[PDB]
């Protein structure tokens, strides 16, 4: 029998157009392009003929398809985007089977517990030296895949090591002063605990609410500050802030201001409820999603591939023209890039081992009851991993891109598989060289990158990451911003109101009664970049003008201070755009005897204020706890436990277990294996233009090959 | 009949033939057409269109009407191009107006036999009345002007002719004033230097056995208040050479320390530098790809089938809610005018005029033949006479839409420059996005609209792009590729004896090739009126403050607002972490806020960035450009200063642009404001730029701060 093929079309995720002069048909579909005409005994997939058992039927208008046109055309190997991969990579996260095996094994402990649920369970990676020798020697790893499982019994941090190849339990270690992560369950937990809590429900109607059923309520962490906001360090806790749901689909603009409520997880209760000045709640319907607007007509535009893509996905590894690379995804920081590398004329030259978001953090600047305390660790705190958002086919990435799904564990222990998780499309970027000699042919080639994409939303912020592969072995990482902002409720309606200059001295009023807070967001990318090899130098090199020493009319001419970065102190630094440093390999030259490299731009620009650094006086906490904030650049050396700039354990955290950790002991980053960390962030002082909900800001960093080749590396095949 | 195939490429329109589908797709800017063969009916943009003759296939061969380009292009279904019934008051001169105003000078008894003209611009008409008829439609009662700049040898002379009353109406020599190179500058030099015993003498003790191919290159000398020898009152150019070896590369050939300097209207070389000799770096280093094979790649395009979102009326575009007006200048290229954004149904000012300034990319090397290497490409060469016609599908994206624009070459002929501009719309990631947990996704997606110009002086090739965003803001871009001047030296690797003191002032990029260290530094003019003439500079610097209000925090983040009250004041360097706003002190939203623009002179960049001049301010190169050490600069609106380098840069004695237009530190308190952003890189060169560049890019950025009242995007209430 058969079905209408617009709706069945739709359901699997294909764009359906028809043209009626042509009497044809255009299916389009991650890396399948498909045309058909109705009748026709054959279909087009990919410039590629194929049969059909069922020619589309058109009746009464409305066009048919078999039950079977969606497979037979969809994933008839003309389309040829996927490959399977015949010998899995040693990076591979774990499968669903695995999943569920690694937690069958920590059940069969005797020392499992029932409200025992999982922070993380990802692959515990084999050596480095391994998996870059299956990379590019293709030897096996016979060492066993292993499985890392966090877990958190009640409020008790447990790490446990599974072997999945032995199907036996390696390890449980409970990891003592240690606070876990905050789970989803945590969320329900929070809003069921507010409106079962009498006293809650007292303190909001004293502030206008009626109906206590509309407030909802958000958890957020409450940092460390040694006693002073007056919390138990050992508990674990969350503090919540409150917002009226009116109807209009965006609570976020609906404040309860000054007032905060303390719930303590375990004991499922409200310890404490702070209380400051009752503001009247900002009820004016501000809908975000275009319910009350008109939709403008827009011509259509397509990016179209016909033919197919220049990539292949060959299980997780990616295979664009001299790249090479294995894209993985995590629960806590996403997607990972690994096992990076160029292909120089057949020769495989490794450039990254392993990069990855390290973490990131979104600190306020406002003193008051409800923000003192805000200091967002979203990848760490709330795994972004977990709360990835799947891609709007078309709009949150190009109409040309294919879209990955990724599988991971939830909390509970059960695979779950994120639907459009990471987008992979390519993109015209401009001409990637061109001269026009004068009274000369013109020289032109056009600029090609791969992007690989991945959104996280957690709460009312909504974060984009795009790793940037350009042709010539540029490689670019950018954080994008949008979402709906964290605003304040206040008295001023206008600027011109008496308590207006008092409610705008920590944010822009965006909105009647409205307050943008100020605030931060700071972006930290772990990135094991091995040029050419793992033992590499960091070398700066700063320009300079000196005096004119050569004779002639010029005062001052332009050079170079060059030098070796030979410790991880010294290597923790602030950036100046205006300077170059460099991750050498003081073993290899290019053609003209200069070491390979690869130039680290931890900020290339940006479309809010760039944050020079942690907007704090240096005797905050937050800025005590997490030192990743002040300094642009950071190189360690690697250590495959070293992955995080917040430290594994950031909630409530009393000491810097993270960067700051990683290079207290001033190790020799001379001629060794380098670890890049790039911060670069943000500071955030709003306007009206980004409320109700902002359009998305950038930030740029990139990392430029230097005398890592021998020529502009886009000219092409030597044909002599 | 006639052959289709041939008929439309000869067009310029691309062709595709479906044989699945038995139809052809013919794309041309504006137009994407749909025909079959033995069709009685094609589609244009969308819509039905009656042939006269139907295609016909003849031995495979597809043919078409004598008439069909015009029957189908120019049918009227593709709207992307509208008539002009009335012309806009800041149109460029026409040819017709260029041959007129040529002919009212000439007929002057003062008009010397071979006068030469370094610019013929339309004089503008003043601002109010311009606005009006943008704003009001009201008629400019002003005839149309032109500035006439001649060089009458070295002589520069300037003219203002009334071209609707057909009169000269001022003729004024201007003293001590240098003319810009012209085009038959170049070759002179290379005649006077092949011409030349004594140059050829010098050549042949430097290696070169043929004499004859020896390239030269027309350099500015600048100005060293005569410590290079130099007489002030001549004429000059220096000349740096090249060996042709026929790999149609030139540059990557140097003939290093020889260094000629040719008195223009003497005709002839005035003095030969020769330094060290170094032999010529001989091996064939193509970029034209006459010695590579290029990888096969699959297909990409980027359709607009319906046409596009943009209507080009004349010169005035329109896109989404905003509307402006685009012209070319021989000297600086393009210029953005009248620039308003239509606020839910009211038009409200953005910007009167915007353009490139001026730009200088400078060297570092204290040797013979590169110290007074600082080039001003628009101010000294002219970079919309140099202008380089878009490549279709590369230089610019396969769905834009290319406009040819005309000015005057120097001998005031019209000259029309194809495909000098580009016009596309892009996709730009999503405009706003928000997935509220459990509910429903929120997303939209950007579009940017991109006028995309290419200029080309000598060895590099710059690109500009100025950027309308839907949500109101402006972005300015500006890309640099093409060949880097090297200096040639000894060493061959790091390894040899002379590698250290041949890589003092700059990299060694390839056997005995060292790429010089240099800067390029934009500057672009932006005479913004934010929702209005009368505006003011406010500073806002976010700053960490001891928090005062209580509790735990010991610091809260603030921000330290001010005036700028002067042009000195507003002469500054760019704190990437602070914010600088034009507003408007009579305007605000709905919130109470001044309507104003956010000026963001570093957005970004793939070189690293020019954090000034790097240059010691003994320098003269730094007297005399004072806009390359500041990267933000605010005037008074004044009609005649538009060049950050001055009118008449060419071997200058002194600042006569931004340094004197602010020298009298007027007052910018709520008046008629003009923005100058200097922006640039430092670039130190590496293998990979070798021997052609990819582009690099630095960015800028203009952004609505409480110009609006919510996210711009959102759309009209229903
Ligand atoms: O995103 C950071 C913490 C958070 C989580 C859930 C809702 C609001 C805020
Ligand atoms: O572009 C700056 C000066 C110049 C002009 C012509 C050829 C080479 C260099
Ligand atoms: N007075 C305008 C110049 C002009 C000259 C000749 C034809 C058309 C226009
Ligand atoms: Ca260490
Ligand atoms: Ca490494
Ligand atoms: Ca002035
Ligand atoms: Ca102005
Ligand atoms: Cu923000
Ligand atoms: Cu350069």
């Amino acid at each position: 029998h058969m079905v209408p093929m617009d709706k069945t079309l739709k359901e699997f995720g294909a764009d359906v157009q028809w043209d009626d002069y042509a009497q044809l048909f255009t299916l389009i579909k991650d890396g399948a392009y498909v045309k058909v005409k109705p009748g026709a005994q054959t279909a087009i997939v990919n410039g590629q003929p194929l049969a059909l058992q069922v020619p589309v039927v058109m009746k009464d208008n409305k066009a048919w398809v078999s039950d079977t046109f969606i497979n037979d055309v969809f994933q008839s190997g003309l389309d040829q985007t996927f490959q399977v991969e015949k010998r899995p990579h040693p990076l591979n996260a774990l499968t669903a089977d695995e999943i569920k095996q690694a937690v069958e094994i920590v059940k069969a402990s005797a020392d499992f517990k029932p409200n025992t649920r999982f922070t993380e369970i990802s692959l515990l990676p084999p050596d480095k030296e391994a998996v870059w020798a299956f990379a590019l020697e293709n030897k096996p790893v016979d060492q066993p895949r292993k499985a890392d499982v966090i877990m958190l019994d009640g409020k008790h941090i447990i790490e446990a090591v599974v072997d999945l190849q032995n199907n036996k339990l390696l390890s449980w270690q409970p990891i003592k002063d240690a606070h876990g992560m905050v789970l989803l369950d945590d969320f329900a937990s929070v809003q069921n605990i507010i409106n079962n809590s009498e006293e809650f429900a007292a303190a909001v109607k004293k502030r206008g609410i009626t109906d206590a059923k509309k407030v909802i309520t958000t958890p957020l962490t409450v940092g460390y500050f040694d006693g002073k906001d007056g919390l138990k360090q050992d508990a674990r806790l969350l503090k919540v802030i409150s917002y009226l749901d009116v109807g209009d689909g965006n609570y976020w603009a609906h404040p309860i201001e000054n007032l905060v409520a303390v719930v303590d997880l375990e004991q499922k209760k409200i310890v404490k409820i702070e209380e400051g000045p009752v503001v009247p709640v900002p009820m004016t319907a501000r809908p975000f999603d275009g319910r009350d607007r008109v939709a403008p007509a827009v011509k259509p535009m397509q990016i179209i591939e016909p033919e197919g893509k220049n990539y292949t996905i060959t299980g997780d590894m990616i295979h664009w023209r001299n790249w090479d690379f294995h894209l993985s995804m995590n629960s806590r920081v996403g997607p990972m890039i690994s096992t990076v590398t160029y292909n120089d004329n057949g020769t495989k030259r490794k450039v990254m081992y392993e990069g990855s978001l390290g973490g990131m953090i979104v600190p306020y600047g406002d003193p008051d009851i409800g923000w003192y305390f805000k200091a967002y660790l979203d990848s760490g705190d709330y795994g972004m991993g977990t709360l990835t958002s799947p891609i709007a086919r078309g709009k949150d990435a190009p109409s040309n891109a294919v879209l990955l799904n990724e599988t991971i564990a939830d909390y509970t222990g059960v695979p779950m598989e994120i639907p459009r998780a990471i987008a992979v499309f390519e993109r015209y970027a401009g001409p990637e060289y061109k001269h026009q000699e004068m009274g000369q042919p013109n020289v032109s080639t056009e600029r090609r990158e791969l992007v690989v994409r991945w959104i996280s939303t957690v709460g009312n912020y909504d974060y984009i990451f795009d790793w940037i592969f350009h042709e010539n072995g540029t490689i670019g990482i950018d954080a994008g911003a949008t979402g709906i902002e964290a605003v304040k409720g206040v008295k001023a309606k206008t600027m011109h109101d008496e308590t207006a200059k008092d409610d705008t001295r920590y944010g822009t009023l965006i909105d009647h009664n409205i307050v943008g807070t100020t605030h931060q967001h700071i972006y930290n990318f772990r990135l094991d970049l091995d040029v050419d090899g793992e033992n590499n130098s960091l070398v700066a090199m700063d320009p300079v003008v000196k005096p004119n020493t050569a004779g002639g009319p010029r005062t001052s001419t332009m050079q170079v201070n060059q030098y070796n970065i030979g410790n991880e102190q010294d290597a923790a630094q602030k950036f100046d755009p205006g300077t170059i440093r460099l991750l050498s390999n003081p073993n290899k030259e290019n053609r003209m005897g200069n070491p390979v490299s690869y130039q680290i731009i931890p900020y290339a620009g940006g479309t809010h204020p760039v944050a020079k650094g942690a907007q704090f006086a240096p005797d905050e906490w937050i800025y005590h706890r997490l030192s990743f904030m002040d300094k642009q650049l950071w190189v360690t050396r690697y250590h495959p436990g070293e992955r995080f700039p917040e430290g594994k354990y950031p909630n409530r955290s009393t000491h810097d277990t993270g960067l700051g950790q990683y290079s207290k002991d001033n190790e020799s980053l001379d001629n060794t294996d380098a670890v890049v960390w790039m911060t670069t962030g943000t500071t955030h002082v709003a306007r009206a233009e980004e409320w109700p909900i902002m359009p998305t800001e950038w930030v740029h960093t990139l990392l430029k090959p230097w005398n890592f080749f021998d020529e502009t590396p886009t000219l092409g095949a030597l044909k002599k």
